[PDB]
């Protein structure tokens, strides 16, 4: 049904209060998330840097840990 989409992933702070995932890493940079940070997830469930995910997407439009692909691309 509904069904919305730009081309770009959703920003948003961390929360430390409120893990919207069980499990927050950063595959790119082996590094978990920090709250007040810039972070990103990508469209298969997946939390990544706003900085390291776009220096991978850049190299790879995919993602670097189901290797799902992920569709659009900023640049
Ligand atoms: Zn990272
Ligand atoms: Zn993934």
């Amino acid at each position: 049904g509904s069904s919305g989409s730009s081309g770009q992933l959703p920003s948003y702070r961390f929360n430390p209060n409120n893990h919207q995932s069980e499990q927050t890493l950063c595959v790119v940079c082996m590094c978990d998330f920090e709250s007040r940070q810039l972070l990103r997830v990508l469209p298969c469930n997946h939390e990544f840097h706003a900085k390291c995910v776009d220096k991978w997407l850049k190299a790879n439009r995919t993602c670097p840990i189901c290797r799902a692909d992920s569709g659009p691309s900023s640049g």
